């Protein structure tokens, strides 16, 4: 009757990267990153390699989290164009 409905999903990306300190490999924490969808494990990774190009990053897990933004159809009808 009085609700409306609008679905944005996200995947937030946690990523990590192999570099050289004091002469061994470790581990750099990178920030997460968030993109537009639900994005698999592989999805994610896929984007990354696209990202960041022959670097050592690895994808260690992906999150998605759906928001639904909603809106009464009265309040839509105060600011919408009729057109």
């Amino acid at each position: 009757a009085k609700m409306m409905q609008r679905e944005i999903t996200k995947t937030t990306v946690n990523v990590a990267k192999m570099v050289m300190v004091d002469g061994e490999v470790q581990v750099e924490q990178l920030p997460s990153e968030t993109f537009v969808g639900n994005l698999t494990m592989e999805q994610a990774q896929w984007r990354m390699k696209r990202k960041y190009k022959g670097e050592p990053v690895q994808v260690v897990s992906v999150e998605p989290n759906t928001e639904v933004y909603e809106l009464p159809v009265e309040k839509f009808l105060e600011v919408a164009t009729v057109r």
